[PDB]
């Protein structure tokens, strides 16, 4: 009856503690009341004045904390009807007590072909590692394991490309500090 609402947040879904965020939520025009909701609970409400040419609003959240990393979702209403949820956003928090270190075989310069494996540690977390890969064509990686993550990429192209770093965590939405970045190169 109502077009499905979307959130997403901005820059991304890592927060560094004590940071800020902005969680986004597009509704649909001349909506009068957006909720966001947090774990079963209410966030925040905003009631577009005047409606007829808005369709998103903006939900800011300063001061990053591990008690707001989690599940967030939008529903808006037109009239007396209210929309169903929105996609469930996933917000973490970064930069939680420890550094892991990111090494990577064979080495930092390689040649299209060469199988690329990046390894992330760190001994007082759990066994969920992730990828980070910066800049553009960028995106995150997760690997487990015990102390010790590896990350194979397998035969590599010049669109591997890039600077990486690592990070360990504390729970599924408590990450650690990014890990010292290792810019690949490949040749070829």
């Amino acid at each position: 009856t109502l077009p499905k609402p979307f959130i997403w947040a901005e820059p991304h879904f890592m927060v560094p503690k004590e940071k800020q965020v902005t969680i986004c939520c597009q509704g649909n025009y001349g909506a009068v009341e957006y909720q966001l909701h947090f774990e079963g609970s209410l966030f925040a409400v905003d009631r577009p004045k005047p409606p007829e040419r808005i369709n998103k609003v903006k939900f800011y959240i300063p001061d990053m904390n591990s008690r707001m990393a989690g599940q967030y979702s939008c529903i808006y209403r037109v009239g007396e009807l209210w929309s169903e949820p929105s996609n469930l956003l996933d917000l973490v928090v970064t930069e939680m007590y420890d550094t892991p270190t990111l090494s990577v075989h064979p080495g930092p310069e390689v040649i299209s072909g060469e199988k690329v494996t990046f390894y992330c540690r760190l001994d007082t977390a759990t066994s969920m590692f992730l990828l980070l890969k910066e800049g553009r064509s960028s995106h995150v990686q997760r690997g487990y394991g015990k102390v010790q993550a590896e990350f194979p990429l397998g035969p590599v192209t010049t669109a591997h490309r890039g600077t990486y770093r690592c990070f360990g965590s504390y729970n599924n939405h408590a990450w650690s500090f990014p890990s010292e970045p290792v810019k690949l190169l490949v040749t070829g």
